[PDB]
């Protein structure tokens, strides 16, 4: 199964926002380019990078870092405020072929095809709060159920999602894999689980779910515990076997 280290960027820096609040941002003193280099040396082939400056403020402040990281764009899935085809094209020219999109797909589901047409592999970021779809723009009441939303989006060619349990991001709570497994099986989409991938037990449950779903649960995204060194590179590597 995949085990995907995640890095958030804010104001040029490796960062973490507590409950996603910008006034509560922890900055790390590790160089993001050095960090990514090390991960590739360690044998990681997929790294999750989110531009929070662009996501939260439409700020282009992390573009110099993204350009430096683009050398390794092949091993990166990039997200954060990719809200236009032009933006996605900009990133793609740097070499970022795998892009995480959210509100764009919810406002304009034909963007999935438009992205594929510029050689971008679009990955939908589904976010849930207590099993329910968390999205503040227009959404049919029937689609508050993640399976009902993903069913519709598949008709637009959706193939792969990140499923993030938002209330568990940044915590050491345990991702609800029963919820993820149901989404993966019923919606019939490839899924990377995020939020509360925070212990060796999470990785054990993930590997077990990866097996039960026949690879539909592709793997997990590790943020907090990776950046904090709670789940070491060594441990993550062992579970990607």
């Amino acid at each position: 199964m995949l085990v995907v280290p995640a890095i958030d960027l804010f104001r040029g820096k490796v960062a973490r926002m507590i409950k996603g609040r910008k006034e509560n941002t922890i900055f790390y003193e590790k160089d993001p380019v050095e960090l990514v280099e090390k991960l590739i040396e360690e044998g990681f082939t997929l790294i999750h990078v989110v531009d929070l400056s662009n996501a939260i403020e439409n700020s282009g402040e992390n573009l110099p870092v993204l350009e430096k990281l683009s050398e390794f764009a092949e091993y990166i899935q990039i997200g954060g405020g990719i809200r236009s085809l032009d933006y996605a094209e900009k990133l793609r020219k740097l070499g970022y072929r795998r892009q995480i999109v959210s509100s764009k797909v919810l406002e304009d589901p034909s963007s999935l095809k438009s992205l594929r047409e510029i050689d971008v592999e679009p990955v939908f970021s589904l976010v849930t709060r207590g099993g329910r779809v968390a999205f503040k723009g227009w959404l049919a009441e029937e689609e508050i159920d993640p399976v009902s939303l993903l069913k519709r989006l598949k008709e637009y060619g959706l193939e792969e999602i990140v499923h993030t349990e938002i209330e568990k991001v940044g915590t050491l709570q345990e991702h609800d894999f029963s919820l993820t497994k149901k989404i993966a099986i019923e919606a019939e989409v490839k899924v990377l689980a995020a939020g509360g991938i925070s212990s060796e037990n999470s990785l054990k449950t993930a590997q077990k779910v990866h097996t039960e779903t026949n690879g539909l649960l592709k793997g997990v995204i590790v943020g907090r515990a990776f950046l904090e060194g709670i789940l070491t590179v060594e441990v993550m590597k062992r579970y990607a076997r």
